[PDB]
């Protein structure tokens, strides 16, 4: 197999905790609904409760009876983060072996679930018996957004087929998700009046387009048409058409629809059979909507509707292009509710990354690679706690704020948590993944090239080519990352020259003799590789502001790949939350943390100050590095302001993705 | 502390004396030639002579120079047993604070030699000198393989870490194993070009990497380094591709080797630190090559080269795959050597049962536990005489034999052996190890469950799952096994359905409602259980016959865990015996003893005869059970052949371990 095997200990610790939590779920508490909406035993089991109760008090860990839930969305995240765990490199091979198991039990009890239920009521046949078929689509009696949530069982199943490694799950699995597929069609011929797409779905268009992907030859066309029902196509025109038509929609909500419109695009163009199924019109338009509607879609959202972290929304929404600063502060730090503390969902940034990706594997650009890296960092890998592996809902970037992090609901982190019933948000579910798959992405690989999407330790064995490449990579703590290549066969590989890098001092040396950074027309360097290749790529990091479209005087700081927080106050996990939405813990707000993140210059004016901040953080910059690069890991970077008033001074600045244990600020408030 | 007390009065005996036996021992006596290597002052004292003499006929009790020895293996062994036996449950209070004080003398004397050895030979600091450094590796002087007696010296140190109640020995121990880690390292670096692992090394790449797994952070990898030097991976190369090239080899010698492979399995993969340090490829390799080396090595063993009472090896060797009845019956009868008598070194059941041991705890499979309880009762508690505690190097497979103990070389057992000088073969000490850690695998715990390994009366407090299980257990004299279990916490016990049980009559009873035999994919019946939880299993004993590969007329019987043994002729223990080898004992041949076990058919072939054994030993079968169910301790289990010619038909078959006043059949010779 390919893998890559991660070397960094940030990362390393990161998808143990998930391997971790993953194993903590019991397959028949995961399956309690399926079988109860089927008529099979339950075995007496509660489900987990939270977004996974179900309408039934005896079976909710918390008594309750209806509740507002989103029943089967987290356990199809599980089957999608199982799935991703027992063939990435985190878990040890009886961690794996235990995983797997679970996965298979899990797969096969749905499945079960759904035969079952296809006797019961004949005319949903297919349908995965999360919640009753009757709410279908708008929801009814607390189940909410019911195709949402049958989306993560049916993307689940998919990630079930590609990375099981048991053959009997893997088929299983196919034919679950190809039935699930027709039950769409034919829900929807009995139901030809009803529109589908009015309550949020997620991906459901990616994951059925993924589903046609993997179906037998016979059953390719059932499977499209049901993806395609969940294309849509208004929306799509629109952005393929260069307009904005952002403010007002929920953000998580639309995004996978863009991803979706990849998925179609590559369903098509990969296979073609499928291509040659299609009107010539309907091939054009793989091009003219749909991929061009995805590529407009991001473009628009990271240049108008994007946080210095890679993330956006507030409230769960998007707002006008360009109302940064406003949507993150004039919104209120009253407790509770979603308020100026509701930016940044952290699904928006799983769903980004996968987009970013397709959209990479699609076009080569490298801006892909520049953002995805960005991203990862600074709103996924930013989103876990290191010490209970659990993750962001919101990601607050007012100063004042701490970081909130989910709970387990299991008897994993019982130290933390007690016996305390989990909520499961869809933040959650999204989180498991972005844990499960953490190494995902560090390479791509087509025919002749290996492109280093990140900078981390790592070795990819290089099945494709018959290299192994070993990267030693700790940026921006030190500058030099080096690759090591063993192996019988060749590749180029590609390197993006960092924006984040002062491009003056970047330098390649390849086998000791340096290279030019000579761009191809997706902006990347090229160096031929074969045993004993040997690379230093010197990236020497830059430090920069970065302010809102919408105030200057709202500034974050960002040093290489990684954006900067200061340590505000103490904050207690125990207590730093209020709840919103439906079992959502939010931040609250510290105004004493927040009062220290004004910026005051000592001499000069703002503008002065801000130019007085040099790219090396060298003494003289108004913000310094402060940490011996050469003295402890990438978590030990450390900066301070210089010139400035107030308790800014006494402030240190660390890396925003490795800052939990306080409130903290990313943008600060610059005071003229 | 969990802990396991034995009921069963045999194994009490057999611990019981093994105990009295390591009491018999002065430390100043175990340690003179440590402090004579090391130019410390020896009190006047000598050693305890045979292999544990060392170069000096002033310190050897049978005024010898220079002869053939392996100085320092038995007291490692004593180090080992006194360390086991002080945390164990033989021995009372008394006897563990005696022999608690007595190991941490032995300990200490060692360090100190070793500290003193450092300053008189500064290269070879770390050394433990039972011996001169300058023989390493292959011997010299009569110093015979040196890196297997200082394997035993180091496995003792980390069994003293594990199991001392006293801190300081621990601490002492732990500084001595390690230090001798880095003298190994220090040695090899200064003979870089000297080949390490062609004379005998014992498991000294197991001990290494136990180490490891002990040693202070900073000095891990140096011990790691010591440990992969005894890693012999050409023969764990061909074992892992699955060919079985054991012929020629010593057996001894090579089992564990097997045992190390699965110790660098367990050390890389329980700290995730070391896991971390590995390359992809050598983190590949724990599985591809030690795990399976090691998997390959025991199913070849075992189907190859196994005798029925689980045991391997004649003349200290494994010889041609299939051909046992051949190495045991066509080497001679005559006295002294090496010859037929010399199948079944002790050590090698010892051995196996290690690498059983932990390739159980790794793959949890049940056919380790099979093999682990039949060998632990044919072998390892059929090795020891249950009036002196001594215990055998060979076990004759051909009848006609006696079993051949050793003798004490102490005060102990003086009303046997008189003043004479003790032998200290490898058998003894692994013997005394045995006899030791005796309750150290009756059953093995994890998370949620708890494995019955074997079926004895005890008593298990299961601190880790704060339940108290007491086993009653008597098979195969009576059939049924009962579990009473009490406490707070709750865990599922794990049940083997043997295949020396009559599958149709075995029964679940669980808190008096039956339930079925399903078993896990790993083999195990699971049976929840808490307080009050009671347990009768019924394990209905088969009857069988077990020949060689190679003679279908060389037949030997087993009832349910119980291979059974034939009473021949009377033996004397002061006459019987010749010497082979280095001052080892082996068995003088009864030539009219092996005439009786001639088993002649009185109607019907040879083949018929055998299908006329029935499975439950009753009236009708060629072979029956005499003995009373109801009457008597398990070792008055017996049988008699039915419808044979001879003095065969007034043989009386009992239990194999228990036989040793007489010289015995285990194996018949079928005559048409
Ligand atoms: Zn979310
Ligand atoms: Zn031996």
């Amino acid at each position: 197999m390919e893998n890559v095997t991660v070397a960094d200990e940030y990362l390393q610790n990161a998808g143990k905790k998930e391997v971790e939590y993953l194993l903590s779920f019991e397959p028949d508490r995961l399956l309690v609904e399926f079988r109860a909406q089927a008529g099979l035993d339950t075995k007496g089991a509660k489900n987990y409760g939270g977004w996974e109760n179900g309408p039934d008090e005896s079976r909710n860990p918390d008594g309750s009876s209806k509740p507002g839930r989103f029943t089967g969305h987290f356990v199809g995240h599980w089957i999608s983060a199982a799935s991703q765990a027992q063939r990435s490199t985190f878990a040890t091979a009886d961690q794996k072996a235990q995983l797997s198991a679970n996965l298979t039990a899990v797969v096969k009890g749905i499945r079960e679930a759904q035969e079952a239920y296809a006797k019961k009521d004949t005319a949903n046949a297919g349908f995965f018996p999360a919640f009753s078929a009757s709410v279908v689509p708008n929801g009814g009696g607390g189940l909410i957004v019911p195709f949402y949530n049958l989306h993560k069982v049916e993307a689940g199943m998919v990630q079930a087929y590609d990375y099981s490694t048991d053959a009997e799950t893997r088929e299983t699995a196919k034919a679950a998700a190809v039935d699930f597929a027709k039950w769409v069609v034919n829900w929807k011929s009995a139901h030809a009046s009803t529109d589908m797409l009015r309550t949020e779905y997620g991906g459901m268009n990616d994951a059925l387009y993924q589903v046609a992907e993997i179906a037998d030859a016979s059953d390719k066309q059932t499977v499209l048409t049901a993806a395609h029902l969940f294309d849509e196509t208004a929306l799509f025109q629109k952005l393929a058409n260069g307009q904005d038509p952002l403010n007002g929609l929920h953000a998580n909500t639309t995004i996978p629809k863009l991803t979706g419109a990849m998925q179609r695009y590559v369903a098509y163009t990969e296979d073609e059979d499928l291509y040659n199924s299609l009107s010539a019109d309907e091939r054009g338009k793989l091009t003219s909507l749909y991929l061009k509607a995805a590529q407009n879609f991001f473009d628009i959202v990271v240049k108008d509707h994007t946080y210095v972290n890679g993330g956006n929304s507030q409230s769960e929404h998007f707002h006008v292009a360009g109302e940064l600063w406003k949507d993150a502060t004039q919104n209120g730090d009253q407790n509770g509710g979603y308020r100026n503390f509701s930016t940044v969902e952290t699904c928006n940034e799983y769903n980004m990354l996968k987009l970013a990706r397709i959209l990479f594997q699609v076009t080569k650009d490298s801006k892909y690679s520049e953002y995805y890296e960005h991203t990862f960092i600074n709103a996924i890998v930013a989103s876990q706690n290191p010490e209970t592996g659990m993750t962001t809902y919101f990601q607050p970037m007012k100063a004042g704020y701490p970081k909130v992090f989910g709970i387990t609901g299991t008897d994993y982190d019982a130290d933390w948590f007690g016996g305390a019933i989990g909520e499961y948000w869809c933040c959650q579910g999204t989180g498991i993944e972005n844990f499960a798959k953490l190494n995902d992405s560090f390479y791509f690989t087509d025919e002749n090239n290996v492109y280093v999407n990140m900078f981390w330790s790592s070795t990819y064995t290089d099945t494709r080519h018959n290299l192994t490449i070993t990267q030693t990579a700790n940026v921006p703590k030190t500058e030099d990352v080096t690759f090591e290549v063993s192996g019988t066969g060749s590749a180029n590989l590609k390197l993006r020259v960092p924006d984040w890098a002062i491009t003056n001092g970047v330098k390649l040396v390849v086998d000791g003799t340096e290279q030019a950074l000579t761009k191809d027309e997706n902006g990347w360097v090229t160096v031929a590789i074969k045993d004993g290749a040997k690379i230093t790529y010197t990236l020497p990091a830059k430090l920069q502001a970065i302010d809102a479209a919408d105030n200057k005087d709202w500034v974050a700081f960002q040093y290489g790949p990684v954006v900067l927080a200061g340590a505000l106050t103490d904050t207690n996990y125990k207590t730093n939350y209020s709840y919103g939405g439906v079992k959502v813990r939010v931040a609250n707000y510290d105004s004493e943390a927040n009062a220290k993140a004004a910026v005051i210059p000592t001499s000069g004016s703002v503008t002065d100050w801000l130019k007085g901040i040099k790219e090396d953080a060298s003494e003289g910059s108004n913000l310094v590095r402060t940490d011996d690069p050469n003295t402890g890991n990438r978590e030990t970077l450390s900066f301070k302001f210089a010139n400035v008033d107030g308790d800014a001074a006494d402030l240190t600045l660390q890396p925003y993705y490795s800052t939990y244990k306080t409130t903290y600020a990313i943008y600060w408030d610059m005071a003229e």
